[PDB]
């Protein structure tokens, strides 16, 4: 009963109907997501990878309800602790695994940040988060094969806090792309 893109853009005709109104069902939106299953020949030309830092890949833009973008995780690279600017997010396993550490709130005082959840993402599962879940960081697991994520936020934004983990101490961030549209930028 859970409506199964068979092509990313399936998914992405799904999302547009499913983000036009001014509701959104998360367990739906996810499920759908989870419900497609990978296929490389369709998004290989969104996965530009970096040697020393993963990538930013912008799919679609939602018709400004969202970003829908490619993350390239080569051998070992990781996030930092990081918020959502007050947005859903969505991560999809397109590759690889991501391991998903999720963070408490750090206080004004500075403190170790502490961990409230650690899981390793699936083939193919569709993971959700945002401020008032908690903070987070995602990791490639592999030192060996790189990982690739599907996000979705919503609404789209270009900015976030990293965390440091050892104070909880923020600094604004502003997010850059790799590629648009399968075109890589300046
Ligand atoms: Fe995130």
């Amino acid at each position: 009963e859970v409506l199964k893109p068979r092509t990313l853009a399936d998914l992405i005709r799904i999302l547009h109907q499913l983000f036009a109104g001014d509701e959104v069902n998360v367990e739906e939106v996810q499920a759908i997501m989870e419900a497609y299953e990978s296929d490389p020949t369709e998004w290989a030309m969104y996965a530009k990878f970096d040697q020393y830092r993963y990538t930013r890949n912008l799919v679609d833009q939602g018709n400004g309800k969202f970003n829908l973008m490619i993350l390239c995780w080569g051998e070992g690279h990781g996030s930092s602790i990081h918020d959502h600017t007050n947005s859903h997010c969505f991560l999809k396993m397109l590759q690889g695994n991501l391991k998903e550490t999720l963070f408490a709130w750090p206080d004004k005082k500075s403190n170790e940040m502490v961990k409230k959840s650690e899981r390793v993402l699936r083939e193919n599962q569709c993971a959700y988060i945002n401020d008032s879940v908690g903070l987070h960081r995602v990791e490639n697991i592999s030192h060996t094969e790189p990982a690739v994520s599907l996000h979705l936020y919503s609404p789209p934004f270009d900015t976030c806090h990293a965390f440091d983990q050892r104070t909880g101490h923020k600094n604004k961030v502003t997010m850059t792309f790799h590629s648009k549209f399968g075109i890589r930028t300046p």
